[PDB]
C-alpha cells in the first residue's frame, strides 16, 4: 500500500559515487576528528542504512521509486520481522551508550533502530514505525513483535489495554500527513543545538526531514553527509563520504577505539542510560 501518482518522489536513480580507498580512509579519519571535537553529535538516518539488511531504499539504483519509474518491482531479501540491524544500526547503539551520540533522527519506518535496542527517548521516527501502533485517545504507543498490518494512520483492529479500550492506529505517515509534533520538535531542537550532524544513507530530498541537518550549520555547526549518491544539500556539507555506510561506521568505530556490540534479537529500550566509559580523546590541534 504505497502510492505511485500525486506524490512527487524527487530525483530517483542518480549515479553512485565511490570515493577511492585512500580518499575514503582520510575522510573517515577526519569524521573521527570531528566526533572527538564535538560536544553534541546528532545522526540523521534514511533507508540506505538498511539496504545491507535486505531492505531496498527508495531512490538508489534498485530503490522502490527508481524501479517503479522503469516498471520493475523492488526486491526484499528479508521480511521486516526477519531483518537484522546492520553494523551501522549497532554502531549507532554503542555511540549513544558511550555518550558520543546526543540524538538520532530517522526517516526509516523499518523499525530496526528500536529493535537494535536504541533508546526511544533519543530517537525521532519522523515517518513512523511499521511495528508501532498508537492509541487515538491516550496516545499510548505499543511496540509489537510483528509489523502493524495497516498504513496511513488507520485503525489496526486492536484496542488500548491501559488501566481506555481506545482505537489503536498505525504510525506510518501517508504523503498528506504531517510529521508527529513530539518527534519533529525534538529532532528540530537536537538539530539546532548540534555542533555536528552526520547524515547516513539519506538523499535529504524530503521536507522537513532532509533540511534538519542544515539547522546545525546555523551557529557554526558541522554537517557530514555519508551517502553513495548525491543529496539535496551536498553543497552545505563540510565532509561528503561516498561509501557503504557499514564500511564508514566500521572504520569510524575502529578509529574511536569502540567495539560494535552484538544484537541479542529484537529488544525495546524506552530510556537512555548515563553513558558507559569511553576511550580518552586523542590530542587533535
Ligand atoms: N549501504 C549504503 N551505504 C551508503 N549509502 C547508501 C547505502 N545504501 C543506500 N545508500 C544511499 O541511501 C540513500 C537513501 O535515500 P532514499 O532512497 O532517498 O531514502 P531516504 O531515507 O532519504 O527517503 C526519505 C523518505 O522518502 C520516502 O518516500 C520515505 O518516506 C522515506 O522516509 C540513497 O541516496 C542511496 O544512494
Ligand atoms: O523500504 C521500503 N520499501 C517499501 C515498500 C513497500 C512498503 C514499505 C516499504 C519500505 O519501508
Ligand atoms: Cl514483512
Ligand atoms: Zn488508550
Amino acid at each position: 500500500g504505497i502510492d505511485p501518482f500525486t506524490a512527487d518522489k524527487g530525483k530517483c536513480g542518480l549515479p553512485e559515487i565511490f570515493d577511492p580507498p585512500e580518499e575514503l580512509e582520510r575522510k573517515v579519519w577526519e569524521l573521527a576528528r570531528l566526533v572527538w571535537q564535538s560536544s553534541s553529535v546528532v545522526f540523521h538516518t534514511g533507508a540506505g542504512i538498511s539496504t545491507a539488511s535486505g531492505i531496498p531504499d527508495f531512490r538508489g539504483p534498485h530503490g522502490v521509486w527508481t524501479m517503479e519509474e522503469r516498471g520493475l518491482a523492488p526486491k526484499f531479501d528479508t521480511t521486516f520481522e526477519s531483518a537484522r540491524p546492520t553494523q551501522t544500526h549497532m554502531a549507532l547503539v554503542q555511540l549513544e551508550r558511550v555518550g558520543l551520540l546526543r540524538f538520532l533522527v530517522s526517516q526509516n519506518v523499518d523499525g530496526l533502530h528500536v529493535r537494535s535496542g536504541f533508546p526511544r527517548d533519543k530517537l525521532a521516527e519522523l515517518h513512523g514505525n511499521m511495528f508501532v501502533e498508537e492509541c487515538a485517545k491516550c496516545k499510548t504507543q505499543y511496540v509489537r513483535d510483528t509489523v502493524v498490518g495497516t498504513m496511513g494512520l488507520k485503525a489496526t483492529g486492536r484496542l488500548c489495554t491501559v488501566a481506555c479500550r481506545g482505537e489503536l492506529r498505525d504510525t506510518i505517515l501517508d504523503w498528506e500527513d504531517s510529521l508527529p509534533d513530539r518527534d519533529l520538535a525534538l529532532a528540530d531542537e537536537a538539530s539546532r543545538n548540534a555542533d555536528l550532524s552526520i547524515t547516513l544513507g539519506t538523499s535529504l530530498q524530503i521536507r522537513p526531514s532532509g533540511n534538519l541537518p542544515l539547522a546545525t550549520k546555523r551557529r557554526g555547526g558541522r554537517l557530514v553527509i555519508v551517502n553513495l549518491q548525491p543529496t539535496k544539500h551536498d553543497r552545505h556539507a563540510d565532509l561528503r563520504i561516498h561509501g557503504y555506510v557499514d564500511e564508514v561506521m566500521t572504520r569510524l568505530m575502529k578509529h574511536l577505539g569502540l567495539e560494535i556490540p552484538a544484537w541479542d534479537g529484537p529488544r525495546v529500550l524506552e530510556r537512555a542510560l548515563p553513558p558507559l566509559p569511553r576511550p580518552p580523546t586523542p590530542k587533535l590541534e
